[PDB]
């Protein structure tokens, strides 16, 4: 029960949906570089407040923070001894290159890179009815996946809140940048051989299923 494992998807796709699945299966530190970037954010750090303009505007971060932040997380983060879920990275070529490097000297190798395939025309309603818990990052839908207690962390009372670069300007912008730069991420993992694609336009536990078929574990 450890997994060594990217997650890849388009804005929209189920990536933060399906973590905590994989979390309690298999144990391993979820590193998602945007959950990262919005606790800088929230410290009011320098880091944080440069991301957040770029965040809004469904821009990318630069390699350089985003691979120094995720060397450090696999370096000094001992929750990633058991295997770890990177969520949002490798996003570009040079980061899936630079992590593949890292992983090497390590000697601890990726064992599966997880693509869920769903076409844009979904992705757009999914970021229009997101609301998320501010302080965990738990999504809920206010149509397809809704709080009992509407607007309301339903397991733990708080508040739900919109994201700030769940603006369908921003969400145009994330989409090509995800077509642009991400995609081709796929194709560097088909030819290593540990690609699987799994269908994220299914419900959430129709995926999941999906997701532990192509595991090989369920
Ligand atoms: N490595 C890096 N390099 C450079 N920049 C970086 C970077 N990492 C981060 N950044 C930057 O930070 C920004 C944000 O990154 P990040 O926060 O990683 O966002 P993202 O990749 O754009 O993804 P989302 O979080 O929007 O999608 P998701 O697939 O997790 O969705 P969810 O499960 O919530 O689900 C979506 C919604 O649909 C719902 N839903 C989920 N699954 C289903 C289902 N199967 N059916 C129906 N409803 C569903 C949910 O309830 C929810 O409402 C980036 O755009 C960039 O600026």
């Amino acid at each position: 029960e450890s997994i060594r494992m990217v997650l890849i998807g388009p804005p929209g796709a189920g990536k933060g949906t399906q973590a905590p699945n994989l979390q309690e299966r298999f144990h391993a530190a979820h590193l998602a570089t945007g959950d990262m970037l919005r606790s800088q954010i929230a410290k009011g750090t320098q880091l944080g407040l440069e991301a957040k303009k770029i965040m809004d505007q469904g821009g990318l971060v630069s390699d350089d923070i985003m691979v120094n932040m995720i060397k450090d997380e696999l370096t000094n983060n001992p929750a990633c001894k058991n295997g770890f879920i990177l969520d949002g990275f490798p996003r570009t070529i040079p980061q899936a290159e630079k992590l593949d490097q890292m992983l090497k000297e390590q000697g601890t190798p990726l064992e599966k890179a997880i693509e869920l395939k769903v076409d844009d025309e979904l992705l757009v309603a999914r970021i229009t009815g997101r609301l998320i818990h501010p302080a965990s990052g738990r999504s809920y839908h206010k149509i397809f996946n809704p709080p009992k207690e509407d607007m309301k962390d339903d397991v733990t009372g708080e508040a739900l809140v919109q994201r700030s670069d769940d603006n369908a300007d921003a969400l145009k912008k994330r989409l090509a940048a995800y077509h642009a730069q991400t995609e081709p991420i796929v194709d560097f993992y088909k030819k290593t051989g540990i690609w699987a694609g799994v269908d994220a336009s299914q419900p959430p536990a129709t995926v999941w299923a999906d997701f532990l078929n192509k595991l090989g574990k369920n």
